[PDB]
């Protein structure tokens, strides 16, 4: 029998041992993990971008589970079923000369530029766009099954220029039109726009104020309309020479949507987008989300590239393949590892795309503790030459771990902060990447140690060609004492003898930093609905179809300039909750009746009028000369009543002759009676968006619905919408504080799901960006047991943190789902090179602090700026992607990685060097 006396013995005496158990437990991970849980699916991109748990939330999830949950025998309906069954028992523009149909949203199409800059109103460009669509669109073999037709014989026409000048100057199609017919129409266009600029001319007109010239067609209405940029004809351009034709949009007749894709695939994809004369700039399909996959699953080439490039430095630093290869297979298996703990383990259903954002991460911060303990186990056999093995790892542990950990758990510990957020896939994300994070640390002091065992054990003897490895060992040789020089002797001088010059620069940095953060410009919310949120680079066709081109063509205009009122919708009988598991997007629960509920009572029915008239009443409230008799159906009913005759004793209990507040009975059998005439003597359809009571199974009502229109329009800002949401929910729930019983528990809903997005974005990046510098705070005190090295370095990560943030700012980043989640992610980033220096500062000889950071540097500075540049590196990578998240993470870890590293070396030393601590100053007693 045998068995080791310690963990350091372990390591030195049996490394097979730790290596095999590693490596089984891997495979078991790996084979479990890809056998028992359902695959990934990320085909929707957008999945877990809702808030969940909030009030908002609740109320909107309850609506749309009431609304699935209406119709004939549902749980819920607006007719009384059981009541209506038992009262049943008693192309060629010369020969054929007009277009299938008007431009419209739902068709697929494309936006040119011209090639070189010229405007597009000209014969070649106006040619060369008809030329795309037939090269590129309708020669294509599905075309002919997916276009629009009149008969089988052929397609229906596009809708361009071409096509409308060839219809107006009587030519057989787009090919056929000559120079004369483009500046025929251009004066027509320049005379006619007037008419339309001032609002006389439409769509129908083929209105007569307009001279007949005009109305042919309707061709200069949807010219103007469709197919031109708004700054075309203007009063302001009209009166050019020509006015200047930027851009000009093309439709197809055939519908946007998934099948499109081999239109795209084959034609689009991979082209040039340009003919020489026109360019193709934007796309509109209708398959932006429906091709993520594809470019998220191809994009995965960059991180690998990005795995070679990492391996190259880690194994000049090492001088190991062997150690260096054996490190990135751990990398790697933290990725696993930390999957099949998720899936099997945790139980999350749910795996967000930007999961696959953690292996960027992972090969660009991984191996920072390989170059910290390969650095000490150097130092440890320089120092202790004669050491036993068990001896050697001991003191490298004792140097090495606890600095390992700290530097792991405050970058694990911001993404488990994002765990606050109510925004399902930031919580996702944050506990799979914080539990990658600490099992490549549970690695890092198992596995690479006993790795750094067999190497010193076999390979350093064990495992024309000798020229060039004599040549190759001269150079590593060079950059090996080259380094060495600079960091013990170049880097101390340039520190120390400028650090009157870094202190005001870097200050200086962070009060600029600090305005741009919390004065002017300050970073913004997202501006745009959720269906408009980008994927891509902002380059790709698809992207500048929605950032661009949506502004600049009238018909798009006329969507956002619709003047939506809010609607104001208040629901009794149901309870507002969300009964769904909350990390699972497709888990929404079931609808919950209130059993306390009663509209039916004399009091019910008397309040629920009094607050129907108080509510129009008030300034939010939008007064309208039409009136609506859905509303407020208790007003309604209340009339229909006071109609009712009395000579028939079929319709008595019914009659004009009873006061309002109607006994129980004949309330709930009168509204079914009138709900029951409504729907054959008036023909009003009920559907469940409509407001009015709604009947269970057997026809007693379990629900009422009310709606208002509000003076407050829709909008997209959050300051005006929270003022919407702050003044109709605080008057509804004061209001509401005097209902009787059984109408005291009802709430309001509207158009709040891009408001409780904006809310959830700023709130959870407030509170995991505290919990994050709170923790690096924390620990920084608890690893130097001095409150000035502590001092200054919360003072360097903080300066750190305002150009880093300020620097997104000013690159124009909004405060967006990846976005807010790197905001706490760079304090935890942003801690490791101040605590590794910090404790080489406590540990340094010498008692004067000039030498202390001449130690700090000396000692430290190879392995800092090893760890910032694999980082910086795997960011670099990054930048060639499609995939829009891929490209802000590598943005954001280049920059975070110069900044701190600069903050770290120069301002933090500097401030070292200035005032550091001696002997005993600041030090913190156990
Ligand atoms: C958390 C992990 C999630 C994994 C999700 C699953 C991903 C599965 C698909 C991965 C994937 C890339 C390789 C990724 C490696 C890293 C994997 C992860 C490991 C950790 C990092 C497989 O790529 C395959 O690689 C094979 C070779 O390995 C190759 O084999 C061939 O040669 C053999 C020899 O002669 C021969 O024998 C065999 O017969 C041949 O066919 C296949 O043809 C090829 O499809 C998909 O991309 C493929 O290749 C291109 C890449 O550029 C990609 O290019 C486009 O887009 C790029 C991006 O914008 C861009 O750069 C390119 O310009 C652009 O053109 C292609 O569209 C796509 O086809
Ligand atoms: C789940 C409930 C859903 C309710 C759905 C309601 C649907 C709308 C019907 C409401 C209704 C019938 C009610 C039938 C009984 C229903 C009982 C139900 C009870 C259970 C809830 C109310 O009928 C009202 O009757 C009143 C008398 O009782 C009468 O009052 C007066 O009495 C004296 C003169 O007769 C006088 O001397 C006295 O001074 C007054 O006071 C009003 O003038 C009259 O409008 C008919 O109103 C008409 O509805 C039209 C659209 O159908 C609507 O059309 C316009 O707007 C449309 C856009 O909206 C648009 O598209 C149309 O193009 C457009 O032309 C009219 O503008 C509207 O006028
Ligand atoms: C070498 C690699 C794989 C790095 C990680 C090594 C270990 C630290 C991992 C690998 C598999 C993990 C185990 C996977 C499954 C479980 C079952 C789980 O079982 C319980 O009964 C939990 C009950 C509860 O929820 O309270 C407890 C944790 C445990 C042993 C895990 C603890 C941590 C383990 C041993
Ligand atoms: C790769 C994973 C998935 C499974 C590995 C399972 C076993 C095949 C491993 C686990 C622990 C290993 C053992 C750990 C330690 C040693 C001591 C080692 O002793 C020595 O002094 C080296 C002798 C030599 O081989 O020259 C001999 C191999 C052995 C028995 C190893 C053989 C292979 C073992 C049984
Ligand atoms: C990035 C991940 C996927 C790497 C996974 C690596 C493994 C498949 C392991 C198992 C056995 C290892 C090999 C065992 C022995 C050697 C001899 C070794 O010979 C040397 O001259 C070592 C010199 C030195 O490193 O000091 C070179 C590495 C190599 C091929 C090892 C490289 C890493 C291997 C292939
Ligand atoms: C760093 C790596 C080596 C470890 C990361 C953990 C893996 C065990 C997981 C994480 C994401 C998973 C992938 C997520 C997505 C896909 C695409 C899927 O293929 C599709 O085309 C899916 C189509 C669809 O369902 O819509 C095949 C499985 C695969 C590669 C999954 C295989 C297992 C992966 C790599
Ligand atoms: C999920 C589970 C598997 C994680 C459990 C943690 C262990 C895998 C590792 C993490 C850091 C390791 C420690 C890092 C540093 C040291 C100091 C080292 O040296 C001393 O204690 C010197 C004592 C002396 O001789 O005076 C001994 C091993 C030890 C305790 C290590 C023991 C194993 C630890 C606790
Ligand atoms: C990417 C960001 C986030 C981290 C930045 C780290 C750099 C400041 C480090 C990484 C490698 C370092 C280089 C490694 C080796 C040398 C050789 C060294 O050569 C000498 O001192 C002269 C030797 C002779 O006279 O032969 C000069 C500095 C330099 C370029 C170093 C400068 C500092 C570098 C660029
Ligand atoms: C630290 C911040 C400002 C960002 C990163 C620094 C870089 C922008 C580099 C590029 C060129 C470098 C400069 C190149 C030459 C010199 C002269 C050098 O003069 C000395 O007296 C050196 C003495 C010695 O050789 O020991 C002092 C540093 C300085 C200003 C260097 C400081 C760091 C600089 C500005
Ligand atoms: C203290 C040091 C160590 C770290 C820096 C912390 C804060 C001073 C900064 C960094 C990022 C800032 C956040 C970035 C973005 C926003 C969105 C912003 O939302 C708005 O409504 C802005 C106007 C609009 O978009 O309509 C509210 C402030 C907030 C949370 C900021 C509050 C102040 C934060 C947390
Ligand atoms: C909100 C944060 C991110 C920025 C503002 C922080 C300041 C309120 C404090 C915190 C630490 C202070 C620094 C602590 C130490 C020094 C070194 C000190 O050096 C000397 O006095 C050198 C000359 C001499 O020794 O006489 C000059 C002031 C300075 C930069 C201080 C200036 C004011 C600082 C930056
Ligand atoms: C290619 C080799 C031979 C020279 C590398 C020179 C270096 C100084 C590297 C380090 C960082 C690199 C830059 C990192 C990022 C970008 C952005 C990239 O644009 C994008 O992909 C947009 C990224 C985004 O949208 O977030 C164009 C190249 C550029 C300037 C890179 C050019 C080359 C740089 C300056
Ligand atoms: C020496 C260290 C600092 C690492 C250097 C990394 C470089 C090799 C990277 C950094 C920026 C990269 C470039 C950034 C952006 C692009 C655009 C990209 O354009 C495309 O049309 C393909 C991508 C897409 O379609 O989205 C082609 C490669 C290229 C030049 C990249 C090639 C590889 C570069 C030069
Ligand atoms: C933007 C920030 C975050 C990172 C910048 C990293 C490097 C690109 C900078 C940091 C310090 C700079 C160095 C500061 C001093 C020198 C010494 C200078 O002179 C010599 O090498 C000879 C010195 C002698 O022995 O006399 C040449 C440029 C160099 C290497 C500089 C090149 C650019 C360096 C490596
Ligand atoms: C801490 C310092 C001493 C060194 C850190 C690395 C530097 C190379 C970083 C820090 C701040 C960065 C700048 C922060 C902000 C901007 C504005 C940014 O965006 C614009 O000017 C607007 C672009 C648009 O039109 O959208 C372009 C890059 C730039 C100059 C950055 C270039 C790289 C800088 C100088
Ligand atoms: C349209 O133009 C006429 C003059 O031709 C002008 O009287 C009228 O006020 C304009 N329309 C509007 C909405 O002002
Ligand atoms: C591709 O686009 C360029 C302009 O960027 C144009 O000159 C060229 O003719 C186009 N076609 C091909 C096949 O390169
Ligand atoms: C009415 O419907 C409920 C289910 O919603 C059922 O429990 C009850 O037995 C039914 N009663 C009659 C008389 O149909
Ligand atoms: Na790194
Ligand atoms: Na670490
Ligand atoms: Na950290």
């Amino acid at each position: 029998f045998k068995f080791p006396r310690s963990y350091a013995a372990l390591l030195a005496d049996w490394p097979v041992v730790v290596l095999g158990m590693c490596t089984l437990l891997i495979v078991v991970c790996a084979l479990v993990g890809v056998l028992v849980p359902e695959l990934p699916d990320f085909s929707d991109p957008l999945l877990g971008f809702e808030p969940r748990g909030t009030t908002i939330g609740q109320r909107l999830v309850t609506w749309n589970n009431m609304m699935r949950n209406t119709g004939y025998k549902a749980t819920l309906a607006n007719y009384p079923y059981k009541y209506a069954e038992e009262q049943a028992r008693s192309w060629n523009f010369q020969k054929d000369s007009f277009f299938c149909d008007v431009p419209s949203d739902g068709y697929s199409r494309v936006v040119f530029a011209s090639a070189g800059g010229e405007t597009l109103w000209n014969l070649p460009a106006i040619k060369s766009m008809c030329d795309v669509d037939n090269s590129r669109i309708r020669s294509h073999p599905q075309f002919s099954d997916l276009c629009q037709r009149t008969t089988a014989v052929s397609c229906c026409p596009s809708w361009t220029l071409g096509n409308y000048i060839a219809i107006l100057n009587n030519r057989s199609s787009c090919q056929k039109i000559v120079e004369r017919d483009v500046s025929h129409t251009l004066k027509l266009l320049r005379t006619c726009a007037k008419h339309y600029q001032n609002g006389t001319l439409g769509p129908d007109c083929w209105c007569t104020n307009v001279p007949r010239k005009c109305t042919k067609y309707n061709a200069v209405y949807q010219i103007l309309h469709y197919l031109v940029d708004k700054d075309f004809m203007t009063p302001k351009t009209a009166d050019y020479a020509v006015p200047a034709l930027k851009y000009s949009m093309l439709f197809s007749p055939t519908e946007k949507g998934e099948s499109m894709m081999n239109i795209y695939l084959d034609n689009f994809e991979n082209w040039n987008s340009s003919d020489g004369i026109t360019t193709v700039t934007g796309i509109e399909f209708g398959i932006k989300h429906s091709l993520f996959q594809d470019y998220l699953l191809m994009d995965t080439v960059y991180p690998a590239i990005a795995i070679a490039i990492v391996l190259l430095i880690m194994c000049v630093y090492t001088k190991s393949m062997f150690i260096t290869l054996m490190t990135m297979f751990a990398i790697i298996s933290s990725l696993i590892v930390s999957y099949f703990l998720y899936r099997v383990v945790f139980n999350f259903e749910f795996f967000p795309f930007m999961n696959l954002t953690a292996l960027i991460i992972l090969v660009g911060i991984g191996a920072d503790d390989a170059f910290v303990l390969c650095d000490v186990w150097n130092y440890t056999k320089f120092d202790k030459p004669r050491a036993e093995t068990s001896e050697a790892v001991s003191v490298t542990l004792q140097h090495a771990a606890l600095s390992m950990f700290v530097t792991s758990f405050t970058t694990a510990a911001a993404f488990y902060a994002n765990y606050v957020s109510n925004i399902t896939a930031i919580r996702c994300f944050g506990v799979y990447a914080g539990t990658a994070i600490l099992v490549n640390y549970v690695l890092m002091v198992t596995w690479l140690p006993a790795v750094i065992v067999l190497h010193e054990r076999y390979l350093l003897n064990i495992f024309c060609w000798a020229v060039l490895c004599q040549k190759c060992r001269r150079v590593l040789f060079a950059v090996s004492e080259a380094s060495r020089i600079f960091f013990e002797k170049v880097l101390p001088c340039i520190v120390i003898k400028f650090r009157y010059l870094w202190l005001i620069w870097f200050l200086a940095l962070t009060v600029g930093g600090a305005y741009i953060v919390c004065v002017n410009p300050k970073m913004k919310l997202p501006s745009l609905e959720l269906s408009e949120f980008q994927v891509f680079r902002s380059s790709h066709p698809f992207e500048r179809y929605d950032a661009e081109f949506k502004k600049l063509f009238m018909f798009e205009r006329v969507h956002h300039g619709e003047e939506l009122h809010m609607p104001i919708t208040v629901i009794w009988g149901v309870s507002p909750e969300d009964s769904g598991d909350p990390l699972n997007p497709k888990s929404k629960g079931e609808l919950t009746l209130d059993s306390t509920f009663n509209i039916a009572s004399p009091a019910s029915q008397a309040w629920i009028l009094h607050f129907c008239q108080k509510l129009r009443n008030q300034t939010f409230f939008h007064q309208t000369e039409q009136q609506d008799f859905t509303s407020c159906f208790i007003e309604t009913f209340k009339q229909w009543m006071e109609n009712q005759d009395c000579d028939e004793p079929a319709l008595y209990p019914c009659c004009s002759h009873c006061s309002f507040p109607y006994k129980q009975e004949v309330f709930e059998l009168c509204i079914k009676k009138a709900i029951m005439e409504l729907d054959r003597s008036t023909g009003y359809h009920l559907n469940n968006k409509t407001p009015g009571p709604r009947f269970d199974i057997n026809d007693t009502i379990r629900a009422v619905v009310l709606e208002f229109q509000s003076t407050f329009l829709f909008t997209l800002a959050y300051e005006k919408m929270q003022q919407f949401y702050k003044e109709v929910d605080s008057w509804i729930s004061h209001e509401l504080s005097s209902a009787p019983e059984g109408l005291s528990r009802g709430w309001f809903v509207s158009n709040l799901e891009f408001y409780d997005l904006q809310d959830s974005l700023s709130d959870g990046t407030l509170i995991a960006m505290g919990l994050s510098v709170a923790v690096a705070f924390s620990v920084m005190l608890l690893t130097t047991w001095n409150i000035i090295i502590s001092l200054y370095a919360i003072v360097s990560i903080a300066g750190t943190i305002f150009v880093t943030v300020g620097s997104l700012v000013l690159l124009g980043w909004e405060l967006n789902v990846l976005e807010s989640v790197t905001i706490s992610v760079a304090v935890g980033l942003s801690v490791d090179f101040a605590v590794h220096y910090g404790v080489a500062y406590r540990l340094a000889p010498d008692p004067d602090r000039e030498g202390k950071v001449i130690f700090s540097l000396s000692r430290m500075g190879s392995a800092i700026a090893m760890a910032a540049l694999t980082t910086f590196v795997a960011g670099a990578m990054m930048m060639p992607s499609t995939v829009l998240a891929y490209t802000q993470l590598g943005t954001f870890m280049m920059l975070v990685m110069c900044v701190s590293w600069a903050f770290a070396t120069f301002f933090f030393q500097c401030l070292c060097r200035c005032l550091g601590p001696q002997g005993t100053c600041g030090q913190i007693p156990f």
